[PDB]
């Protein structure tokens, strides 16, 4: 194929035209009270600019999604239903809302229901939790983070589940939720379409790390990424104000280092950044460090949480060792080592993930939440199933779960933004006495203009 | 015929595939001391159904992809960088100065980089004596601060003394920062540079908070402006609800556009009435929207752009108000005690840092623009399209705008939250009390089942 | 009396420590289902550290304000009123959820009565749109701006009033305003008494200027502040980027100009400080200005909104400083050629927005004092915060006096300490400035020399 | 020992009015360079009612207000000033060390202002080569970060090495600011100097973030570090609520005090349980509270001090030795709730260190403006002889302290004052019943939403 690695559970080994092909459950008969279009996946031309139009590199066209002519449902007639599964994360009660809000207003649907904690808010003994969602109920849970429907890990019974939508008249469920969550509702679609139930399951892909594939943005990612920011600001000052301080700060990346990346670059305060795409051994962090502390008496260290996995699988995805915990003991035990050449020194660990994942988004994530979930809205009402929405140049686009588990994202190390991270982290090709005394020799310069211009202005 | 006006003085009547070739500085010589040209389709839909070969774009027209080129035209250590910043300020105008500044130093270790005061004026022979020297110690933090430390000014200095000036400092390329003006004025400096036979390289950083320009989805300081006019509505929205029949009027940016009053109206979800320039409605047609909101709710809250109403540059914001404020002392009758509030945000929100999001991709513009222009590019600007830097012909930039797609997914979801006049209000306040009484009934039911 | 200003309509000339006795209504029969103490209004001594303990320089007692053992009215036979009046303030919304959830949860009340937009939600006409405040309704109220409740201006008829109160059963009213509600709350607590009805009338001082008497915080203020300065910081930015530019900011201040000393120091970005208690002719604001202009390109002006309340034909004084500031730079375009002026009113940014958690929880622990004291007869009184102690003040006594910056003291020399100074020659100083500069950048390159090999 | 504890090493076991004398390098010869001391009680509250004589203090102590003096000691043109931060970092401590430098040249016109460098490492002989100039250009911009510029370092020096220093350098003022283990080191360096019979004023700038300074309502850093408290509840609180029995245990600041633990919790007001060292409780106590909580929420967040529970794991440099009681108390919990899966089957718990966010940030504003302030006067005085003292906000007023005093005495919550029963307002009382009393609680909403119901009926029409 080209970008994309294959998953560790991947159903396809390969993507065709075909695989694209978003599911409608039959019949389209209610008109909307209120012909699919398609976009390239690649955008780049095969040939040269010649006489006639340019030619997509790839032969994949991706289903646009929107508001369609005609919905397959019957609007006063349905029931919608949602759930969010797993790790919490910027604007979950945002996608809540939009959900809610556009079927009772846009589409006047009869009732929306909160199933409570994840997929266990379906299972019959956790199906007695689940809640009524108006519009009063859902005014302003978008002013704050986390799910008001509550989560949790791991799986049910599909049978137990498919049970309960049938039971409760579902006739959409929005699963939101990672990898995992769309595998079990692919799981879920197969199961009431082998019982013959006009159920549409219907994904909104979360996850913060922005590992998903057929997706430039995930909801969660921009505020994700603010967030990061501002935790090495404070890693930075507490590693500042040390003699030999070193400051490690874990932020959110299993597959992905896209957060590692995004921050490093934004705060500009990274002196090493590690990240799963670049696995590297104990000893080249330590030489990283070694020569930081050659020129400066501060080091701060973007570690992310899937890095350095070899110094397992829960419920779909893997068990992590604490490379946060880790890397500080390594560095700790690293300098004790060392004492006589960095005498006094200090290691500060920070896990600023609780601050990232627990808080509303940003603006700009909010409207992308909203509009994620009215499109998905859009498209459920008119037969979408066992698909996600994502969000690719500039469009929304509906992919297959087959598709979406089969291929992630993960940083391009020979891209603009991986280079943007190399310009500003320690690097062992430079040599320390040349590169330091060209910077002494700018800094001499600059000054002695300043003193020149400032003798002048004596009268 | 797609989703872009023509602009008040294009300098096309058209865009062809000629028209889109960025000017590349004569000349290839040095190896980029760090390490053909590449396109992406404008329209990245196809023209037919998907049939057995690769997808063809409905456009004919290829953007010229920006990224650090193999072979640089200008000499590194024999070149000095010039920068300007012109017109208005804008979140994350020092972190363009600052990305521009260390690229040329850390990366192409240039000669000098020379930051010229006041936009234009800095370049006139009577302010190129305030220019300054941009070294490292200099921006070292001046990212964390909005505004500019170079200054700015609008309109134009005469070509010939510019140039002048460029040649007497040595300047091997000008990096313009400003918007539509600025590089339409950045055209004549490269044609007059041109016309003397002088090696410079004028290069554009689109500076628009509106977002309105064409061959781009994105400008440096957008996505900061929305999240500030957004704190700015909740304000007024708070400001509105402590009162009986309170409206509250909040300008926002948008002179020919109106993105900032649309993505702000959805984010916030407290708009009940949207003006922006694309759609022009009459002040009776506003007091109506004005007088259905009063019908059920005791709140307004108006969202207009800087550019609506320009027929009432004119501070509609202003006029706004006072029409509202008359049309309430007409109609004491039935909104007796009544308040209107005038908020302008419109400081605190160009005159700020930018969001981390817009810092990372002002660093990004920047540092791109820097090794394409030392790669000889010049007469053209940088932009985001389909998450791709792309390089403009200024040419082409400054004859089309971007504008609000009225029947588009933006301004529907902008309708679906605003006041509707097309909604027969009895039969949806009915339909409302219909689900509050169901919900409140519910709740009463449990609260009747919790005796344990 | 000394430090104080007599307010405009007071109701005393000066206040003896029989003016400070708070009114109980009468009776203390019921236990808290949960002695009178006072602290010195001034703690300066009379006399030097001698042998006897030291006297206070003012005679002056005020009441603390606490939970008492024996409360006056039977907590689950009381029904508690709040009102909001005037303009909104920071952390109105936590006010209201305080005195709820403390008359609800700690003495366990029948009811809560909320009166909605002022006190024209005890008017007949309008005692119609009052509202139930149960645990459920305020939940959250605390996390935004404004009030629930809303407000309006002005008065009504006390006797109208009276007539709701007494309709409701309202045992408790709380009046959350500026001098004007709490005067008319002292007009139903006189007409309340006239009908012998046991009501109890307690006020909640809101004031954003903190220029209450009695009073070193009042909520809502801290918060201002924080916003304030970040105003002053893009004022600033809008300044510095154009050629002989100048940013006019207008700061919250109709008496006062607590806000404009404060965020002037704290963002120490202010140029010019204009204040209420040093007016200044036009003139005088221009030739600092013009000195301003002499070393710097950029200017930034704090205004308080009750400065210069006679350069009109309040009158805005924001949108005239910022005319003339115009027309005298027009005027010497000669000298200032190219120049820019930006007038900033973030006055609806610093009201309209949730409080700092300090300014939080200042708001709760005001209100839950405010019920432990109604519960406990207090009437025709406010509570305010002094030396860290939280007392209860006679309603008559603080709308007497009001509070105003001292010009001689640390907070002022601060502001003048940044701001521009006539009575430095510029030549001589700025020569002074040079020298240092010089003799600091030496230094740096003497340890850069160092620095090699 | 009144209202105050005695500290662990107090250089008193009392305070007289002779103790609270501030110690004035003798001669007031210069006159301040910018255009008689005055006291205050210490507690402003009667001994007797409002009788026919003014009222009188219940202690007989005055204290000494901080205020600029017409007179001077030092000769402005010729001193020279010295900083250094010790301990861990603080929200401004780059504006103290800003305002001292900027009153220091801008004010009094002194000579020189030294930074020295990581705390009293940068006095030893083998760190005063690190050492810098505080000139403007260097500090204009300084306040707007957190941590420190000079940096700091934790433990002491050689007094002699750092006097030694301080001659070879000319400093005439030593500004100390740290915790009280710093000023009880800057004691040692005054009576050293004084030894030597050195004319040098060391003044103490007191950095605690706990705000447990006795002689002091508030320190610097305090308010930002409850803002910051809360911000992290808050992340706390929605993480915790998203689970089915979920817990969040936040560590925020308290070795000796739980000021902000306090505050914090109120504040936000979305504390179940506060622990803090004033009130130590058992672990089968906190999990009785959890179990309580969980009796009627699916939802438990729990603020603990660092300094509580210090015996469920003596003292090495400073006071102790801290057992991490965050992760502690987290494991305890986590046991706890894998015992009685029976009873709460799915269950998560959450541990949150928000330590590193809370310390190093810029201030608050109204903070900012409070270390400007502090700095400024602690000049002012430092210039009029002043030293072996601290600078402290009370009663609305700054006060000079003796170290001698402010290190013997320290500050705790008064577990009977009003803030910690608006914390047992919010927290799980076990004194409400099973159901026979927990019950009478369970009433007001529907009685209420009743009324409304009814109202919008009739909006009919
Ligand atoms: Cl929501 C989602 C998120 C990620 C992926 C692909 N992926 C990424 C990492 N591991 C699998 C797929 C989906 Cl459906
Ligand atoms: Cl910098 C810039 C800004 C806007 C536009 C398009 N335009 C023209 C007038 N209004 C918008 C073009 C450019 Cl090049």
């Amino acid at each position: 194929t080209s970008k994309l690695v294959k998953a560790h559970r991947a159903m396809l080994n390969s993507v065709t035209q075909e695989d694209l092909k978003v599911d409608r459950l039959p019949g389209a008969d209610y008109p909307n009270p209120s012909k699919t279009d398609y976009i390239m996946y690649n955008p780049r031309p095969r040939d040269e600019p010649s006489s006639e139009n340019p030619v997509s590199v790839s032969p994949l066209l991706c289903e646009l999604a929107a508001a369609r002519s005609r919905i397959h449902f019957n609007p006063t007639e349905t029931t919608i239903g949602i759930v969010t599964c797993g790790g919490i994360c910027p604007g979950l009660n945002d996608v809540i809302r939009s959900i809610t809000l556009t079927g009772i207003n846009v589409y006047n649907v009869k009732r929306v229901i909160g199933f409570r904690f994840g997929y266990w808010g379906l299972s019959k003994k956790g199906s007695q939790t689940a809640i009524e969602l108006h519009r009063g109920r859902v005014t302003n849970i978008h002013h704050y983070g986390g799910t008001i429907l509550g989560s949790s890990r791991g799986p049910q019974d599909p049978k137990e589940m498919v049970d309960t939508l049938e039971r409760l008249g579902v006739n959409i469920l929005f699963t939101v939720g990672g990898d995992g969550t769309q595998r079990g509702a692919l799981v879920i679609s197969q199961e009431a379409k082998r019982r013959g139930v006009d159920i549409s399951v219907f994904g909104v892909p979360k996850t913060i790390d922005n590992d998903l594939s057929f997706s430039h943005r995930t909801f969660g990612f921009q505020t994700a990424v603010e967030k990061a920011v501002q935790a090495i600001r404070a890693a930075y000052a507490e590693a500042v104000s040390a003699n030999y301080g070193v400051g490690v700060v874990k932020l959110m990346g299993r597959d992905s280092g896209f957060i590692a990346a995004q921050a490093a670059v934004a705060s500009a305060q990274a002196n090493i950044c590690l990240v799963p795409e670049n696995p590297i051994s104990e000893q080249e962090v330590m030489s990283l460090l070694e020569r930081r502390f050659c020129h400066s008496r501060s080091c701060v260290i973007i570690v992310a949480e899937g890095f350095g996995q070899d110094w397992y699988d829960a419920s779909g995805n893997k068990k992590l060792i604490d490379i946060g915990v880790i890397l500080t003991e390594k560095v700790k035990a690293f300098l004790k080592a060392n004492k006589s050449r960095y005498p006094d020194s200090t290691v500060k660990y920070i896990d600023p993930s609780y601050m990232i994942r627990a808080c509303p988004p940003s603006a700009n994530d909010a409207l992308f939440c909203a509009t994620l979930a009215t499109l998905a809205v859009h498209e459920a009402m008119a037969g979408a199933t066992g698909c996600i929405i994502a969000m690719r140049h500039n469009n929304y686009i509906l992919v297959p779960i087959k598709v979406a588990t089969s291929v992630r994202r993960v940083l391009d190390l020979r891209g603009q933004l991986w280079r943007q991270v190399r310009e500003i982290t320690v690097d062992l090709g430079s040599d320390v006495r040349l590169a330091r005394k060209l910077e002494i020799r700018r800094e001499l310069e600059a000054i002695n203009r300043n003193r020149d211009r400032l003798h002048e202005e004596l009268a």
